[PDB]
């Protein structure tokens, strides 16, 4: 029993209320949990730690508005030569340093923190459909330990409705990447 929505068709119309498939709460708001790394795999730019695989699950997808979804992922970036690269969260001088977070698609190329870089487009399907990618911290040198925690938040650029390219980016929840750096 597909035992989703509230009781109406979308009985609120703020904004851009297209969305081909209306994103699992297990997705929307989801804690991808990177867990403890060592400090050995991040001491030097483009150190990273063994990575793990997070997915986005869209259910009931319409083929009709959008045969494809990308995303695009925003956070604040750690510096100016890593606007690919998260800042981390909370204590700025308490958490790791030379870390934050990425996100990559599922080809394993690093997408770019603007919220507007698509990524691997996903030919949807009618019904139920999970695009995967990866994510792991990247060292921009040599890493310390603490805490490394980051809240992006990520789009759903919809697209494949007719004409040729037909595109719709809304908004698509939060990641809240959660985790920490130990000394080994």
């Amino acid at each position: 029993a597909a035992t989703t929505v509230n009781g109406g068709t979308v009985h609120f119309k703020g904004e851009v209320v297209n969305a081909a498939c209306a994103v699992d709460a297990g997705s929307v708001d989801q804690t991808v949990q990177l867990g403890q790394v060592r400090t050995a795999s991040l001491a030097q730019e483009g150190a990273t730690s063994s990575a793990v695989g997070f997915n986005i699950q869209l259910n009931d997808c319409d083929t009709n508005v959008a045969s494809k979804a990308a995303v695009a992922f925003l956070g604040t970036a750690i510096d100016a030569g890593h606007t690919n690269v998260l800042a981390l969260q909370s204590s700025a001088a308490g958490s790791a340093t030379n870390v934050g977070v990425q996100i990559l698609d599922r080809t394993g190329a690093a997408l770019t923190l603007d919220g507007a870089t698509f990524s691997s487009e996903t030919t949807l399907n009618n019904g139920t459909n999970t695009i995967p990618f990866q994510a792991r911290y990247f060292a921009t040198g040599a890493a310390t330990p603490g805490a490394a925690n980051a809240d992006a938040t990520f789009k759903v650029q919809y697209q494949g409705g007719g004409g040729g390219g037909a595109a719709t980016t809304v908004n698509g929840g939060t990641v809240h990447f959660k985790g920490e750096v130990v000394n080994a």
